[PDB]
């Protein structure tokens, strides 16, 4: 199943896993980690592009330079930069638009360019996006970890303190970017499996319970 | 010292065992006398009636103070006591009545300023009083006067909800009924800050693992 999205009882039923969908679960929640993470697009484009013309891009591939240059549409229009200042300046409705079996033209408008950058996203290779990356997958794919629902509240349930600790067995969690993938993977798996108990706070005063429990029934 | 915005928690351990207790007892001292009163709570109170002749002799000095200066107006017919309570606080502003003795006053309705009749049971009440007309409502307030301390500020922030919620349950168990109250409170601020505070406090959950695992491993 795809639901890394449950709620909670990700953290929940994964205790209380066997291997097999445990192992899935880790792997392709690690897949998903990196297939959403943000690559923070506008240097991206410019740096692939420059220094093309209009009609020259859209023939490159590199789908996604393309997928975003579709949006030359709009109107006319290195000269990319252009683009994206010349855009985002209003988020009122301005800009032409293109007409193809009939007219819709004054619309967006400001496309926040969840139009461009959404269909970029689209359209770019995983693969490409590690690469691209390069150890700034760090914050990158922990901030996709970071919105998922199952993560949703920790930072107010378990205190700023536990929060850090998260992120920092997480950064710590890979090295190097080589294998990537594979280390994280490891780490999902490792906290899935029991827990997350600390950093979860609950987790921590259970561990303390059964573990002076293990030193109490030590008579012997 | 009281009153240190972050030191306390942290410097506490180690005080001689002198300081120590110094600290845990004017600490309760402090909670105690710093509780918010909140009248009106005990309107209900021996006043339940009719309840006519409270105010004539009104064993507990509080209410004998309290009333006789409240029972200089009208009184408040046609909507027990609690018609004429209604009449002071909506009364803004009315400017009725208190006819002495002679004539006038006029008076100072306000509805006019209960204030008067508070400082009166305030000043009329000790601080051992005051722990008795809480009654189990003790826990609450004293608590809520215990995170206006400075070492309290972020509590939540740092070690988060679950922790402040853990925290106040023990703080509220750290007594048993009213009788040794006082004592109770004293024993667990001592009992809290000797060691700690450690869970409560995230990372002292975090260290009291570690080494209730390195008394594991030291010894077996």
């Amino acid at each position: 199943g795809h639901m890394r999205l449950l709620s909670e009882d990700l953290f929940k039923q994964s205790p209380k896993l066997s291997e097999q969908e445990l192992d899935e679960l880790a792997n392709n929640l690690a897949d998903y980690l990196f297939q959403a993470a943000d690559i923070d697009w506008h240097q991206v484009i410019s740096e692939k592009t420059r220094g093309l013309t209009t009609e020259e891009m859209a023939k490159s591939e590199h789908r996604y330079v393309q997928a975003f240059c579709r949006e030359i549409l709009k109107y006319p229009d290195s000269v990319i930069d252009v683009a994206l200042k010349r855009l985002q300046t209003g988020r009122e409705r301005l800009f032409t638009t293109t007409d193809e079996k009939g007219n819709r033209e004054l619309k967006k408008g400001d496309a926040i360019l969840e139009s461009a950058i959404n269909a970029a996203r689209m359209a770019i290779s995983t693969e490409e996006k590690n690469t691209i990356l390069s150890n700034n997958v760090k914050s990158a794919t922990f901030e996709v970890f970071c919105e998922l629902p199952c993560m949703d509240g920790f930072a107010e349930q378990n205190g700023k303190t536990a929060f850090y600790a998260l992120r920092a067995g997480f950064y710590s969690a890979f090295k190097n970017t080589d294998t990537a993938k594979q280390d994280i993977t490891k780490f999902m798996k490792d906290n899935l499996q029991a827990g997350f108990s600390g950093y979860s706070y609950q987790g921590l005063t259970n561990r303390v319970a059964q573990l002076e429990a293990q030193l109490a029934a030590l008579s012997a």
